């Protein structure tokens, strides 16, 4: 495993929204090592895609795919469920979102206000906090165009 990615290769390459990675033993994990945030329907179907996801709110889950990378600003975090289900089950290890690329964030990586202090808070608490994206054929290798299991499968 890596503490709070820490490493140079893979499971170490996510900042502010790169990609989802750690390890089989995080993938398989999914209990209380760590905390994502995507979809809200079927949070247990949809969580098993990874870790533990949380009930965030957006207007289809993003199109139920992680695949556009438009969805508007704050689309899932600033609302109140979103921030419930995720300070609920927060401090477990590694908190990650789905928003993808240019979409909650709007791809700045320096320093927005929307985003940029949803994040800055997310790990003042005390965390690293990435979200997805699909840069590079190392980020999209991980979770590529897709990021789902029980949304859209295969």
């Amino acid at each position: 495993m890596i503490d709070t990615l820490r490493p140079v290769p893979f499971a170490s390459e996510m900042a502010i929204s790169k990609t989802v990675a750690w390890l089989n033993e995080q993938l398989e994990l999914g209990n209380e090592r760590l905390l994502l945030m995507d979809c809200r329907p079927q949070e247990l179907y949809e969580s098993s895609h990874i870790e533990s996801a949380i009930n965030v709110a957006i207007p289809g889950i993003m199109l139920r795919r992680l695949q556009k990378g438009n969805l508007p600003v704050r689309a899932l975090f600033t609302r109140g469920e979103d921030r419930d289900r995720f300070t609920r089950r927060c401090g477990t290890d590694t908190v990650v979102l789905y928003d993808e690329s240019s979409s909650d964030w709007n791809e700045n990586t320096g320093g927005e206000s929307l985003l940029g202090l949803l994040l800055k808070k997310l790990k003042d608490e005390g965390c690293r906090a990435f979200y997805l994206e699909g840069g590079f054929s190392k980020f999209q290798a991980e979770f590529s165009l897709h990021c789902e299991t029980n949304l859209d499968g295969s």
